[PDB]
């Protein structure tokens, strides 16, 4: 459930600048979307707002992926940066 991912994402608030969280989340035993969770409701808008992930290492950039056994501790790993429209 620990792994260290601030990922840089372009947040549908107030319009301040965009928004890079860091949020320390794996994939639990139920799904990967649960660190996506994380970043949209950081934003204080529903979690549909972003999803993109992608991997630094070997393992070169990506998109953000199903429920992934990625969910190791690495600080580097696969980030996300989405816009979508949504605001609460």
């Amino acid at each position: 459930k620990q792994k260290v991912l601030p990922v840089f994402y372009f947040a549908r608030e107030p319009h301040s600048k965009p928004i890079k969280f860091l949020v320390s989340v794996s994939k639990e035993n139920s799904t990967a979307s649960e660190v996506l969770d994380s970043l949209s409701q950081s934003v204080h808008v529903k979690p549909e707002n972003l999803r993109l992930a992608e991997v630094i290492k070997n393992r070169f950039h990506r998109v953000f992926l199903p429920s992934h056994s990625l969910d190791t501790v690495s600080p580097s790993d696969t980030l996300l940066c989405f816009e979508l429209l949504s605001s609460e």
